[PDB]
């Protein structure tokens, strides 16, 4: 089995990169792919850069060159569910764009022409993720994760998302793009992130302080998940 | 020499596809690529689907499989510049995301981390496209084109774009994502689109009525430009 992992930032992939045995690096299209074994399992870890287009480009390359059986998207997120604290885990059961709007032609808000309104994560991946959270005794929320090309920092940006997607448990900037690419290539996908901030007026400060903690916890989950899937 | 051409919709690529000699089709990742000769010049034409992610996925696949020397993005657009009427031509000198916002971390509005604030179109491609405009006797504006994952339909959506990007001459949903991917692969890029609507409260009705006109005019431009380039 070959597991694909994608993260956006250096801080989000660096801990996992260090655990890869017999690691080799490729650079292409501004993305770095690190291949090798993580605790015996073949992985390919991509550092995509930030936002929807950087993620889609990275995901397409990973699929085409490394042909993984599944993809796991890791890193930080903004917490929207009230029970979430910094460091806690969020797992996607679904992803939607919070900033897509073709409602003039009668599409659902967030839906793009030719796409489902939302991309459902793979049930088996979700089940395995849940079993890891339980084994590690971590606090987690499963649900809808929304993505857009905006860092959410309270005020109107946050209000708009809460209004349009009241069931969204977290916000980030890459997940739904990776889900979209995976849908088109029919490859199983899941998001396993950790909370760096709660996307409010303090989110820029919380994010700076807690990105490292979010990277540490998401890395813990992802390596536990890789081990379970094998 | 091989010219890459990317369009989002069936209507925007059907006229050009019908003119390809020795036409071979490839399907992958939800996208169709048609390869062959267009009046003796080798081309690869991709039908991407709609929006930033679909366009990025599409562009990445074209660049990887077909290795084109340049990319031309064609199709329709929403006119913003006062002199544009339905069917008139817009040529990118630059593209920017109108919906990207990481200003909380000090970036310019529309800039994503790790990216320039705008992507400059290739000077040689622009000059060729200006000679096509002249040869075909068309009305055209060269300028900033902005992209986002929304169909612009008047109200506050339009006011926001006009305020943030008062020099934008047109708006659409794919161009900047393609410019971004081309940037990352160091491939020359230009947008050559035709106006289907003026992005106001009637833009959805104007689009339905004038998509075929915009497609015909952009096709005329693209066929000419391919010849000029070879
Ligand atoms: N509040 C939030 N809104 C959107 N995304 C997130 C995230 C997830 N990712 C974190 C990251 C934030 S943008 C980082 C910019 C960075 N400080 C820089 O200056 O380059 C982007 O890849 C999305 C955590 N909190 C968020
Ligand atoms: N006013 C406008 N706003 C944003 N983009 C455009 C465009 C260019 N593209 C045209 C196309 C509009 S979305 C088509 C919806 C389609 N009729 C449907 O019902 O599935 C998308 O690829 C962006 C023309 N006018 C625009």
């Amino acid at each position: 089995m070959k597991i694909g992992i994608i993260g956006a930032m250096e801080e989000e992939v660096t801990l996992l990169r260090d655990k890869i045995d017999n690691r080799q690096t490729i650079t292409l299209g501004g993305c770095e792919i690190y291949t090798g074994q993580l605790n015996g399992t073949e992985v390919a870890l991509l550092k995509s850069g930030i936002g929807k287009v950087a993620a889609a480009l990275g995901a397409t390359l990973l699929l085409e060159h490394c042909k993984p059986d599944v993809i796991i998207n890791t890193g930080s997120a903004g917490g929207l569910a009230s029970t979430l604290k910094v460091g806690d885990i969020v797992v996607s059961d679904e992803t939607r764009y919070h900033d897509a709007d073709v409602t003039a032609f009668g599409y659902e808000y967030g839906q793009l022409p030719g796409c489902p309104a939302g991309f459902k994560a793979d049930d088996k991946l979700i089940a395995a993720a849940e079993s890891c959270i339980r084994e590690l005794n971590l606090n987690a929320v499963r649900g809808l994760i929304v993505s857009g090309d905006a860092f959410i920092n309270g005020s109107v940006g946050l209000a708009k998302i809460r209004h349009n997607f009241p069931d969204a448990v977290a916000v980030e900037m890459e997940a739904t793009a990776i889900a979209h690419v995976c849908h088109n290539f029919n490859v199983p996908f899941v998001v396993v992130r950790a909370i760096s901030d709660v996307a409010d007026q303090q989110s820029h400060l919380s994010f700076d302080e807690f990105l490292a903690v979010a990277a540490k916890q998401s890395t813990l989950m992802v390596e536990t998940l890789v081990q379970k899937l094998a």
